């Protein structure tokens, strides 16, 4: 047992949930690596096909992780399950996960992320079954019903689509896209970047790929999708399905006409699903914003946005020195304007202060019934604000359980065209 | 064997050898990380000292290039020598100094520790009774104090010996405002320091009781009851708080010392324990501004200045709470500044810190560092040690914790 303190309340958790952990977190006894981006290159099984010795025991796991879920642990469907998984994949190398455990094994991949703030949601989670795909166009279907679903004309959904799972790694389904909505960013003649900076690289694979672009600061980005190992394809999402906000604010006229706006839907394209062995390259999932994650990091960033010095102009601030905080003044109004044009036009948006406070009631009642509830204190923390928030002062203890989600490797770095 | 970090936001890219060094557990598994917690998991004998001993030294002798000379091999000797025959040791004045400056270096969690080779080390292992702690107590604070011009300095008071003539400051820092609890559950002053307020009360200090009387220290000496003394106020320097624009910010009525200096830690260099080692430097704004003023616990004056802001105080999407934040960290600032005290920002010591970190490297190979601690409490990602991984590990000396004398001590009086 690890005890967590509140050092705000005095609250004192009690964690056994940890002791369920199967990959390691990449700390050691003499070093922790906490701050690392990706500290551990522990995975479950070699990265093609593994033998049935090396696949069965991961599916054995998840399985009887599964009944036991349900109250069912050595009924007549857990052990013929088995044997199913068994007889499986003794013919395909592989198995195939029944309905309701796709859906248990999604959810509770969201269930033990341990960097997800927004975690107070996790079994509201919509899932969508897109294994029956065999396209990039049947990609585009899915997706673009995703968004429609998801977006609900502002009253955001949480949703997550699945398509088929790897299965030798050359048949790989991908989205090549990060998130599938993201602005364009074009590196100017000028040395100086046009859009957003981060996706640089990406919106040049998809104007050599083909895409004209419109070369402006909002582009949203056409989708490039990968199905079974094939070369990848651009598809448009229709503009009416990208619902977006422009930002003004409540006090400062001068605020909209800086022409700024963002989208309303954040779903993350480029990571990897884990159940029982079985690996999902393909699994677009969204929810909503936190305020902080557009008017914090995408705006204010030096590699991203930048409009820090070009908010605090119009403010009339004193920027000759740090130690006058224009960049702390003007980070707040901006992230004040975000939230107040997000709320204005009814799109689902939450704020730092509501979301940490969520957080610190999900993890109480994930303790009180599951004995623990592991949580990345370095990424729980919003970026602005820290301790005024009830996260910054709580105890996390930090470790990796499964289902989950997997970081994984730029589908462009590897890939051999045709 | 290496280890790399890097920063998201630069792409730099560091090499960390230093952490093949260490000894000391962090508290983290191989399966969970405890990076989070605030405090993870008598004294030693004559055989866990040798080695400990031999260890330091070996370093010492290592960074004056001087390792595998007759220096350093005779003194290694007569460290044997001494734990032989006394069970522990005493170390030289030069070792004194180089075992404190480094175990501030080797502080994960503090940012401001580019300054690490610049500390005055004043020797108190003389010292014998509580009134001589006080004397050497005052000298630091006039020194260190410096007009307003402030210099980092630690005071080391005698060595742990059995456990049972301590040395300790049971103040937690030299310089804390008072705090009482009220009949009607109201607080005034720092509630922080409310235990330690009934303490003093206790032991016969007479209190104003208003919302910013400083402390009394409270000093031990080998092992005795602890006594009471009054620093001379000529020598707490305070800086009334004030804002550039909002004229009606000084009626707030609020001032904060410029002195930091931590008191109830111990200082471990060698295996011997130095359990009372007041340091002392100068502030970043958010440590007063964020946390000393704005802390649920603590001051919680923000919704006082919201409402002198005529800030939206309803609902939370308003960010009230970050704007008044903001506010009185430009306050603060500003407050130093003007009457000449030292002060730095976060951005300042961040960006200081990052060029620390670099450096440390290269001349080092590495520098451990607690990015939970290093972030500052306001504005994290706008500072650059948000987008810049950290290896974290324990190298000795380093300054541990150790529990509240006032729940270990054994009394005497009547
Ligand atoms: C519904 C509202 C949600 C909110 C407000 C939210 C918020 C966040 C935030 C702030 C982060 C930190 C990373 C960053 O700042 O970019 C994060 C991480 C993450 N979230 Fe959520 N999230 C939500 C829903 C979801 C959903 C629906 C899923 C999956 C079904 C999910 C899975 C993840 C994962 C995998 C990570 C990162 C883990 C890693 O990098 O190892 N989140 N979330
Ligand atoms: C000179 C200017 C200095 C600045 C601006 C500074 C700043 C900080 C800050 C912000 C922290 C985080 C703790 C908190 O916020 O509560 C910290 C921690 C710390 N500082 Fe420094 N500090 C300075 C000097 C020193 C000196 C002179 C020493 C000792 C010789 C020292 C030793 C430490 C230690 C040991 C910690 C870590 C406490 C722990 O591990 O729990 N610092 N510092
Ligand atoms: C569903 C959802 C909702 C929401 N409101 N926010 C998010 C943020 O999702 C992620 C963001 C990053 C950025 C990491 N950086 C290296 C670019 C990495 C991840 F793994 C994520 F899952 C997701
Ligand atoms: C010399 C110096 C300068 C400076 N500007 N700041 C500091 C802050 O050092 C510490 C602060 C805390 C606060 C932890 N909280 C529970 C009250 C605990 C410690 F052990 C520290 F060493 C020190
Ligand atoms: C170096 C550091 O680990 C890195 O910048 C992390 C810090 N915490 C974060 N926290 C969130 N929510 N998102 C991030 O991208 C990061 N980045
Ligand atoms: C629970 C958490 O570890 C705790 O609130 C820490 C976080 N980081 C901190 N960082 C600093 N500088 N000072 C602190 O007191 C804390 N508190
Ligand atoms: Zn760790």
């Amino acid at each position: 047992f690890l005890k967590v303190k509140n050092w705000e309340t005095e609250v004192v958790l009690t964690d056994t949930l940890h002791l369920k952990s199967t990959l390691e977190t990449g700390c050691t006894e003499y070093i922790c690596m906490g701050s690392i981006m990706h500290p551990s290159q522990h995975a479950r099984r070699p990265e093609d096909v593994a033998t049935k010795d090396q696949l069965f025991p991961l599916a054995k796991e998840f399985i009887d992780q599964y009944y036991s879920s349900i109250k069912r642990f050595g009924s007549k469907a857990h052990m013929e399950r088995l044997e199913e998984v068994n007889k499986e994949i003794d013919t395909t190398s592989t198995y195939q996960l029944k309905d309701t455990e796709l859906i248990y094994g999604a959810k509770h991949a969201w269930r033990n992320a341990s960097r997800c703030v927004g975690r107070i949601q996790w079994s509201k989670l919509q899932v969508f079954d897109a294994r029956d795909c065999t396209t990039a166009h049947g990609m585009f279907n899915y997706i673009c019903n995703h968004v429609k679903y998801a977006t609900n004309k502002g009253n955001l959904r949480s949703a997550i689509t699945i398509f088929p799972q790897r299965t030798d790694g050359k048949h790989d389904f991908r989205v090549w896209n990060s998130q599938l909505i993201r602005y364009a960013g074009y590196k100017q003649p000028d040395g100086s970047t046009l859009g957003d900076p981060a996706n640089v690289q990406f919106t040049e694979i998809c104007i050599q790929q083909g895409w004209k672009p419109p070369r402006g600061r909002f582009d949203v980005l056409p989708l490039l999708l990968q199905a079974n190992g094939n070369d990848p394809e651009l598809f448009q999402i229709p503009p009416e399905l990208v619902l977006e906000v422009p930002i003004r604010h409540p006090k400062f006229e001068w605020f909209k006409d800086l022409g700024l706006k963002w989208y309303g839907l954040p779903a993350v394209s480029n990571m990897l699903l884990e159940i029982g062995g079985l690996e999902f390259s393909a699994c677009p999932f969204s929810g909503w914003y936190m305020g902080t994650e557009i008017g914090v990091r995408d705006y204010c960033d030096n590699s991203r946005y930048n409009i820090l010095e070009e908010v605090a102009k119009k403010m009339n601030l004193d920027m000759r020195k740090t130690s006058s905080l224009w960049k702390d003044q003007a980070l707040v109004e901006i992230n004040i304007a975000v939230l107040y044009s997000f709320q204005s036009d009814k799109v689902t948006i939450v704020d730092h202060h509501s979301a940490t406070e969520s957080f610190i009631k999900h993890m109480e009642n994930e303790y009180r019934c599951r004995g623990g509830c592991p949580a990345d204190w370095v990424w729980i923390v919003p970026p602005m604000s820290g301790s005024i928030t009830p996260v910054f002062h709580q105890e996390m203890l930090n470790y990796r359980l499964t289902p989950s989600f997997e970081y994984q490797p730029d589908p462009w770095n590897t890939h051999v065209w045709k």
